[PDB]
């Protein structure tokens, strides 16, 4: 880009490619999102507008967004590192609960500043959020299927990662409701606790058995309409659900209340940002400085 020094490719993100930059002029650091063809749609650089405006400290700030030779680029605030380094990184010794409670209280607060803004992420995963020395954990790459549509890749040639997606979704739910996220986060805060996936489908239906497989093929007791949903079929292995306690040792049972409130089938019964805020298990919560190695 003319106004922009590609120090180097940070990713191939869902809808482009992101690379680290240096604002020739301003000298700010900033990754850059070029996106995805042949004339680009205007109800999307709307829905972007408006995420420019989104601002919050557990939030990637969206600096600028520019419409310009079929190409949609997007300037947001650089960060370091991502969870799924830090959690590669941590894999041998974990993350300490303590910082584990922190990110997810930090996430929480940036999910109940999204969806009170009626702004939903929809496709949170740990390489989508981003931490700094300070403590701090950011929400990037808002999925914005609704702006601009969920491809199959990314753009070209990469799959996408089904672990973190909502039984809604998978079910075939055509309105996605604030829910969603606080499914993907809780496989998320599971998986910091475990340092494993809790469900790493590599097909749609595999991610679907394997979370049936874990809470029990849900039913219309658990949720209801569930039955009724586009892509469910009676002919589903019907799988008991495994006691809880085995999901995610050693997590206290404040930690597993809270993770079960996440994971309810049911989206209407799936606990949210605000209420999970409140919950016991952040009685404690405190912000440590995490160990990162740039
Ligand atoms: C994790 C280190 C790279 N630094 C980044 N810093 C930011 N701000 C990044 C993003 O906003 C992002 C992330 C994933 C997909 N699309 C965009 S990536």
């Amino acid at each position: 880009m003319e106004n922009f020094q590609k120090v180097e490719k940070i990713g191939e993100g869902t809808y482009g490619v992101v690379y680290k930059a240096r604002n020739k002029l301003t000298g700010e650091v900033v990754a850059l999102k070029k996106i995805r063809t042949e004339g680009v749609p205007s109800t999307a650089i709307r829905e972007i507008s408006l995420l420019k405006e989104l601002n919050h400290p557990n939030i990637v700030k969206l600096l600028d967004v520019i419409h310009t030779e079929n190409k949609l680029y997007l300037v947001f605030e650089f960060l370091h590192q991502d969870l799924k380094k830090f959690m590669d990184a941590s894999a041998l010794t974990g993350i300490p609960l303590p910082l584990i409670k922190s990110y997810l209280f930090q996430l929480l607060q940036g999910l109940a500043f999204c969806h009170s803004h009626r702004v939903l992420h929809r496709d949170l995963k740990p390489q989508n959020l981003l931490i700094n020395t300070e403590g701090a954990i950011k929400l990037a790459d808002f999925g914005l299927a609704r702006a601009f549509g969920v491809p199959v890749r990314t753009y070209t040639h990469e799959v996408v990662t089904l672990w973190y997606r909502a039984p809604e979704i998978l079910l075939g739910c055509k309105y996605y409701s604030t829910a969603v996220d606080i499914w993907s986060l809780g496989c998320i805060f599971a998986e910091m606790v475990t340092r494993r996936a809790l469900f790493p489908g590599d097909s749609e239906i595999d991610q679907l058995f394997r979370i049936f497989r874990t809470l029990g093929t849900p039913d219309e007791v658990v949720w209801p309409g569930v039955t009724s949903m586009p892509d469910y079929k009676p002919s589903f292995p019907k799988w008991a659900r495994q006691d809880f306690s085995k999901v995610v040792p050693p997590l206290d049972e404040d930690g597993r209340s809270l993770l079960s409130q996440m994971l309810h089938y049911d989206p209407n019964k799936r606990i949210s940002a605000k209420a999970a805020l409140a919950h016991p298990f952040f009685q404690d919560v405190t912000k440590p400085v995490p160990h990162l190695r740039l």
